[PDB]
């Protein structure tokens, strides 16, 4: 399985700081084994696609589940394709408990995505009253149900295990707690999907990972990569996507 | 009052539509007393800036409430500003309704857009059963305050009374329903914030204009231009600018 690690930009920047970045990024000496994939704000998706070398994938922060419509404020998929952004990050936490996007509406754009053709990042997690009262199992296979279930083909998505408590809170998950999730969804894929599936899916880790702590994370042996928040507009992602020198 | 019609793309185009569309614009006789935006897809901003004519605004289809930080998906003023575009449309009904925003994010989105400098375009209007139930002068009116308690000066900001029954339905409000509702809007202001206000504000309509319609529309007195949706995407976008001539 590639080494993946997805920059999750979110809300943040300008063409200023966003052209210095990336600047900073076609320079850097990156692994050739690592996947790298930079999610920008809509507004700048065409900007970035176009200064960022072309090793170095495109995403899109969301998107709706049709072509076109009456949809004011929203993008789809052929939008983002016709930018030159190969990817979608869909049911990001934010996403999810910020601006109530349910398990249905994430499933239908996981589905349509995949049918325009974009690779998909897909994101679970459980919060922190769900994990201290024993479900955090339950609740991340309910959540990967609702994604597998609209998944034709695994070859095009990457599963993102990004527990709420973690996301910019600076409590990372430890290494143990990480593999202990990555090893039961890959046992769920195994399972519910296949062993050909489970195999070859990355599933890679968000929550305040730092160029100081991805070293541990990245051995674990089910962590194949990681979805950066606030790293990802620092230099020190340049470390992070070099987490196995 | 100068004479105003925005285009709202919706989530419509790719580029090289737009593309045509733009040069649509460019070439064709505008008059020069009606103030002309069009909205476009958050990818196609910064596309859009640069290809229209600088007498024509950029509007962004909505935005959050916050200059920068963890809210993926989200575009704020800032960036928006950055692109060159100095209008946002809030409160769209398909914001509303489809997305689930409220009366109180509405009204914070609007502080916000306005304290950046950002020119804001705010919809309101009420839905089949409301007009049925004749309660549409209540439900305008409560959706008016949110944005008014939220609003500091007036001369960048601009009305736009959408019927949710209108929109993309086929179903265009008489002249006489139009008027009746940019009248008591316009009462409403005189009364809660002033004279001056309610005289200078633009009050516009919208909800299936078409080239068609329009004339008779603009005719009536407190009808201030349009808020143009599917038709925004055709040549006929044109007659719409020049309803008044």
């Amino acid at each position: 399985r590639k080494f993946f690690v997805g920059g999750n930009w979110k809300m943040n920047g300008d063409k200023k700081s966003l052209g210095e970045l990336i600047h900073t990024l076609n320079g850097a000496k990156l692994s050739a084994d690592t996947e790298v994939v930079c999610g920008a704000p809509s507004i700048y998706l065409d900007f970035a696609r176009q200064k960022l070398d072309a090793k170095i994938g495109v995403a899109a922060q969301n998107c709706y589940k049709v072509p076109k419509g009456a949809f004011t404020g929203e993008i789809s998929p052929a939008m983002i394709k016709d930018i030159g952004a190969a990817w979608v990050i869909l049911g990001h936490s934010e996403r999810r408990h910020v601006f109530g996007e349910s398990d249905e509406l994430i499933g239908q754009k996981v589905a349509h995505a995949l049918a325009e053709g974009l690779g998909v990042i897909a994101c679970i997690g459980e919060k922190l009253d769900e994990r201290e009262a024993g479900i955090t199992e339950k609740v991340v296979f309910e959540q990967t149900k609702a994604i597998a279930d609209n998944v034709k083909d695994w070859s095009k998505v990457v599963l993102a295990y990004d527990p709420v408590w973690a996301i910019g809170t600076g409590k990372t998950a430890t290494p143990q707690q990480a593999q202990e999730v990555h090893e039961k969804l890959r046992g769920w894929l195994k399972t519910h999907v296949s062993d050909a599936v489970a195999q070859s899916t990355r599933i890679i880790y968000g929550g305040s990972v730092t160029g100081g702590n991805c070293k541990e994370l990245a051995s674990q042996h089910d962590v194949d990569g990681f979805l950066v928040g606030g790293a990802s507009l620092k230099p020190e992602f340049v470390d992070i996507i070099n987490a196995k020198h």
